[PDB]
């Protein structure tokens, strides 16, 4: 059918169509007269995968031979989705796949619907290392991502009368066709027990054993026949194990909920014994690997040449202890050789700076659970001090400050501290954020070892957020300047030469046509709700937290419902306005702010007066799978944190590249992404960071913005009141005391310049031609928006080692 | 190589090769310079699996198409050994995969041993529902196995100090390639609530819901080309259940416990809550999934034209009210007409007379977890009992006998009484046992209802217990008569014109010469254990408990060692006497017979006076895979239980089988193996039934054998006094108390005779060719003992169904 979906030959055809059938007979056990839709899927899925076990046989084969330098991409998420149409497109047998399956009188698409998420993350860290996975393929890097194999991701979202409840995401429960259990390179990980100082250095005893078994997914790259490793980690319990009998058996599953389920928090840090067991399993069982692999090759000095560790933000800090003591109490390492190996090793990037999100465990959890690891943390302190005070002499608040040890009513360990002592490279993930880390909360660090920080902004992979999402517009775009941007994507600025082609603007514009009309029949039958596609689609999806600022949109519509109501026959430009995302299970205020968003949809979409001019939808269960259906439909991209909250932010690329435009602050990669496509075609608004400082030093007083704004002070009588909630009149209390009292986030200062500037949008989708002439220098300048350009970025400056487009032989 | 193994044709083989190598590659991504062992076995597996399974799929459409009458055998407990040796066999495919292995420079052999059992059951009852799915199939019925998939069967046994430990079983961990999850087929289970009244009818509401999702595995016939099922259901918690977060999600667990472990207790009845739970998971999944097929062919009439249902004792006797509750609460029939259905449906085989076997679950139980069952329960029984009432007027203490409710401290519901009242047929599984059963406990419902009584002897499967564990035995055999035998085991009656054959003599001792080498070395290689091969081999394997009398042996060795530390340098016959089994883990009196026998074995092994004359060993971890070895390299078997104790046994049969003479008591087959054979060809000693109960009567005093036998005494006086444990002198004084003052099993009552027909078996395998033609005359005369016999019984006699011989098309 379409081009960059491949060729569709007839023997690769006939021979798919084989396969097919053969594993619909053998592997699944079906005759076509009872096969489900869902055997179906399974056969293409196992048809797809025999394509990849060769190139990851070859890959793994080709890195034992040639003894690269090895990446480790340690996480604790990795935020998967489905995975059949994203190794048909990094294979190019999608066309093929198409024919072989409509020959059978399938659709693919159909069947493509079936697969589950894997939802093993929680929202932009976990797609981003996603992202990355995907990237370090392309480019030919000897890379693994390493992690946990959560039985339940991240939770089903259920809206019951407007309020969110929570379902488990049993994932697994018709199997993974995708990993390959390796029961063979099971490991044993430690926990408990105590430390015993000997003539020969200290031992770990009398400690309590979990077995950590991998299992393996390919991780395809992009047209070159490079299929590499994530490799996550099950808990298993020893079969002696507590060894009357029954109980001792059923008690394994004190062991095995070390790997149950995905602590579904965002942006929030939660000191729960559960979590820390979380991830010291993780990098106790990746750190015996890697070491295994580097043996398999006493000479400690090579390790920092053949291995890099990635820290993706705190969660897996335990690394840099662990290391230390492999290196000192196993290996019999001198402490200084064996941390000059681990800082050169490890690398730290950091994901956020709001305080409620870093880690601080108590001294009293890892005491009692990693006695040996406490040791090492208070020894690297002390050594760390020691430096700080050679530097600063007498500068006794600073060394306070920078300690790895917080003093208090609980004494913790600043899990950060520790990472920077430990790394040799400390990134944030946008320009403004690394800025704000060397002025702000890493300003003493940055002092002492100015070297270490550096920037790496984000990105987001073209295979899966253009190519698989949006085949019509990657269609249209081969066209024109060929295929080689899927793989090179600053090739897009090729298309500021078409800003005035006729042909292509009309191509554009009927590609998001398109995409609407099928997302706005999405809707229907899988939800029984009715929306209208010539409308402005202004969509917020993103987890649900007060820093992003969905509270901000709410304000904006109900200013939209009360100026139809004061003047119901003036034309205004229909909107459909469209949030989504999770509440983590304990955020009450999070909670509250979806209540809110649907009881507003209650009210507006039930009025006659407004008519099809403004509907409000609440977008239920946002995961993947969701944001490949609505990114490409959106016309306008609500990205509007308070400036300085974002650390960069990865919806906003997914957007860009896409054909929305975007209403923003100069949050995260936001500033970036303007300053690429020009301010003239971003619309901006509101308070920069140095803004939100000299408000936050007079003193932030949202009783001066209700009294000077009437249409603000409408909106905040009319939730008081219960106009949106007319049975609970009280219901939305907490919210308007928030906003009253405690905004830590001033949705109040901003409201004013976000209400001007959504008028300038909607003056803007007015004239379609000029709307698109804007989103086509959007589309134009999002190449350093790939994840192929970051991850170069992290290789290069580093990890050390090179890129390659070259493709291994098929 | 051998004939009986098959035809290794040129085609054949090359295919084979093909298919492994394919499964090597694509199913388990491995290449050859990587692979282990286990990786050969599982591709192997999956090649001999992939000609299952359209045996399999087309076995099941033509019982679709032709609507048979379906039989279903209800147990707890299936025990399965290995699956590759035994569908090799049923296929006709030994021959050429161990040529298609051989030229791919592979041990077959080796591959073999790699293989987990599948030990979902504990001994005898377990055993006898994996034979008789072997011979229903191999008879060409409809008929399906429905359990439970146990996470861990019965424990690993290990020895230390001399003492059993035990350790879980984890059989899954690196996957079973013989099932298919049907997760499509998923059914609720509903357990508590309460039980409300409608005008229309009772309606059983406010339930817990645990899911059943079914695992299915083929069951080959013998070389007809049919493939049966057995499908084993494992719990699963439905995704809302308990839906703070985190730990809801944990707690997922309480439901999944369900199936997590087989309770590992053979002969005696734990009353716990978690195994009730077990016996009504798999009756409430296994009914639904019955009826749904019989729907699919309102008039339930047909049902027991269309259905048979076999109880494996009272474990699943909740089926019989579960049937009744489906069709009155939910299809709406009258009473009586549904308790005609039940009846006519069900059918139940009681396996044991032992009172602290029988299932009398406390009322306090079934009232809180099936409080509409216990309803139904009650109404049973008072119309039973208004039966029992017409029929002998005014005999107030048989309707106390017969009740199903139990009067007590604790109320109880006798379940063998209920499945007696609710089943059309009853038997037990050999002569003298189904005698017992209509003399003494079901005197009662034997005088109302005569004709419900029968006899079902046991029996063993021919190629599990003589082809596949004895091929050379098999291969003399088949040199003579022919391969029909293997089918129908009665053949083996033209083995007595061979008797006085001096070829076949010698071909017959060289087999068990050569299976006594065998596993001579293997004892060395696993176990470090030094054995002569010329030695009588004298073996006692089967489940550690007080009526088997492993007790008794172990006087007779040490009588034994005796004689000769009396008498150094007199001859004497040499044995190596073998004794193997597990123990409850909570019956403490089986755990010490364990800890004597190793400490007989600690003197006798290593008095050099004894020399190589007498040499005890345990065998470690007896279970089938260890069976199919020692077995065909036994001299003498040991079925030395108390008269009237044991219902049948089956490992009886099987040494009968391969070759080994039999010392036993006049108790369950024994009987009936010494009529088959005649009398003068089994070593017959001890009590008969009628004088156990004649010493019952006199009471038993152990105390006047003590007084008149003085080497008796003097073994007593060596157990008290600290001559088998010199370091804990007292170690053994339960034992001596429980000889001397409570033994229900009456030991010492048989020693005399037991001793004095020991000498005539050593006296006899002094002249090696009357042994051997004794071995000739036992198994020739072995034939009833196939389970192929018992099944067409059942079929015939319970189901009315006829039994086939005829191949469905390959
Ligand atoms: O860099 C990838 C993305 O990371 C997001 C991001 N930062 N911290 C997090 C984060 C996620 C989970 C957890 C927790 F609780 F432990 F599970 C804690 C912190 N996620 C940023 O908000 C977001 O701005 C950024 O684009
Ligand atoms: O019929 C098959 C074999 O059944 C054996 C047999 N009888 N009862 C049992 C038996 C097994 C397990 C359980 C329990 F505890 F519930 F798990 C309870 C009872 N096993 C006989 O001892 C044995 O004599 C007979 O050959
Ligand atoms: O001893 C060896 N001989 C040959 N190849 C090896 C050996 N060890 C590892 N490899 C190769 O690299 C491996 C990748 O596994 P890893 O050690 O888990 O990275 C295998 O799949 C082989 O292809
Ligand atoms: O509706 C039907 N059409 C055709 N075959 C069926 C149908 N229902 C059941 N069968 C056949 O019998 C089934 C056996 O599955 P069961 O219903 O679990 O016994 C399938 O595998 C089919 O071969
Ligand atoms: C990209 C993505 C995110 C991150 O979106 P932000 O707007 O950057 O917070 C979260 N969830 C899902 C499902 C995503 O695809
Ligand atoms: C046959 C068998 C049994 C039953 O043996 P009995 O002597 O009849 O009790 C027990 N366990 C295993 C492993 C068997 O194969």
């Amino acid at each position: 059918q379409i081009s960059v979906r491949g060729l569709a030959g007839v023997e690769n055809v006939t021979e798919l169509k084989k396969n097919f059938n053969r594993h619909l007979h053998f592997t699944l056990v079906k005759d076509r007269n009872v096969a489900t839709p869902r055997d179906y899927y399974f056969a293409l899925a196992h048809t797809v995968r025999d394509h990849l076990v060769g190139r990851w046989i070859r890959t793994q084969q080709h890195y034992y031979e040639k003894d690269p330098k090895r990446i480790y991409y340690l996480s604790l998420e990795f935020y998967m989705g489905r995975t059949l149409q994203n190794t048909m497109v990094n294979l190019a047998l999608e066309n093929a796949c198409d024919e072989a399956t409509y020959q059978l009188g399938l659709d693919m698409e159909e069947l493509e619907e079936i697969e589950e998420d894997a939802g093993l993350g929680n929202g932009g860290l976990g797609r981003l290392a996603a992202c990355f996975l995907d990237s370090m393929a392309t480019l030919g890097l000897a890379a693994y991502g390493y992690g946990i194999r959560y039985e339940f991701g991240i939770f089903n979202q259920k809206i019951c009368g407007g309020w969110q409840m929570e379902e488990a995401d049993d994932w697994l429960r018709y199997g993974n066709p995708w990993e390959k259990a390796r029961p063979e390179f099971t490991l044993p990980v430690h926990f408990y027990g105590r430390v015993e100082h000997t003539s020969q250095g200290a031992k770990w005893v009398d400690t309590q054993v979990v077995l950590a078994m991998p299992y393996d997914t390919p991780v395809p790259g992009y047209r070159n026949n490079v299929v590499n490793t994530m490799r996550l980690w099950s808990a298993k319990a020893p079969n002696d194990f507590n060894l009357g009998y029954i109980q001792a058996v059923l008690d394994r599953n004190l062991a095995e909920n070390i790997s149950r389920v995905l602590y579904p928090n965002d942006n929030f840090f939660e000191g729960k014994e559960l979590r820390l067991k979380q991830e010291y399993f993780v990098v106790a069982a990746t750190l015996q690997d890697i070491i295994r692999r580097f043996k398999s090759s006493t000479n400690f000095d090579a390790f920092p040449d053949k291995v890099a560790i990635q820290l993706n933000d705190t969660h897996p800090s335990l690394a840099i202890p662990e290391l230390m003591r492999v290196l000192v109490d196993l290996e019999r390492l001198d402490w200084d050789k064996a941390w000059e190996v681990t800082v050169k090793t490890c690398a730290y990037t950091n994901h956020t700076v709001l305080p409620e999100a870093l880690e601080r465990w108590p001294v009293h959890l890892l005491e009692t659970l990693l006695p040996r690891h406490l040791q090492i943390i208070y020894e690297i302190n002390q050594r760390f001090l020691n430096r700080v005070a050679a530097a600063f002499p007498g500068d006794v608040d600073r060394l306070r400050r920078m300690s790895l040890v917080e003093e208090g009513a609980v004494k913790r360990i600043n899990m950060a501290h520790l990472c920077i002592a430990g790394s040799h490279a400390v990134n944030g993930v946008a320009r403004i954020h690394s800025e704000i880390l060397k002025k702000t909360i890493f300003k003493d660090f940055y002092e002492l070892e100015p070297h270490k920080f550096q920037n790496k902004t984000n990105g987001i992979t073209p295979r899966r957020w253009l190519v698989l999402c949006n085949p019509g517009l990657a269609e249209i775009i081969a066209e024109r300047i060929g295929e080689e941007y899927i793989s090179d994507l600053d090739q897009l600025r090729k298309l500021l030469s078409y800003v005035d082609d006729e042909a292509f603007i009309r191509d554009v514009a009927k590609v998001k046509q398109e995409n609407k009309l099928k997302f706005a029949a999405y809707l229907e039958r899988e939800y029984k709700v009715h929306i209208n596609p010539n409308s402005l689609f202004d969509v917020q999806v993103k987890r649900i937290h007060e820093y992003k600022r969905q509270l901000l949109n709410c304000l904006h519509v109900i200013t939209l419902y009360n100026r139809i109501k004061k003047e119901p026959n003036k034309f205004v430009v229909p909107r459909t306005v469209m949030i989504g995302g999770k509440a983590a299970p304990g955020y009450h205020m999070a909670k509250m702010i979806i209540k809110l968003i649907t009881a507003i949809g209650d009210v507006v979409n039930h009025d006659p007066v407004v008519g099809d001019r403004l509907r409000v939808i609440f977008l239920e269960n946002y995961r993947v799978s969701l944001a490949e259906k609505v990114i490409p439909a959106a016309d306008l991209s609500e990205q509007i944190s308070t400036a300085g909250t974002e650390a960069s932010g990865t919806g906003n690329m997914k957007f860009m590249l896409n054909g929305a435009l975007t209403i923003g602050t100069m949050d995260g990669a936001n500033v970036e992404m303007a300053e690429e496509a020009g301010e003239e075609n971003f619309f901006i608004f509101g308070m920069r960071v140095e803004d939100v400082d000299r408000l936050d030093q007079r003193g932030y007083n949202a009783q001066e913005y209700y009294d000077r704004i009437p249409e603000l002070r409408q909106i905040i009588e009319q939730l008081s009141s219960g106009f949106f909630s007319p049975k609970q009149p009280d219901l939305f209390k907490d919210i308007v005391n928030m906003l009253m009292h405690h905004d830590r986030f001033k949705v109040f200062a901003d409201y004013e310049e976000y209400v001007k500037c959504q008028e300038r949008v909607s003056a803007l989708y007015k004239n379609p031609r000029e709307w698109t002439r804007m989103v086509i220098r959007n589309i134009a300048t999002s190449g350093k928006f790939s994840s192929d350009r970051t991850i170069a970025q992290y290789a290069r400056e580093i990890w050390g080692v090179e890129p390659s487009r070259q493709r291994l032989p098929a």
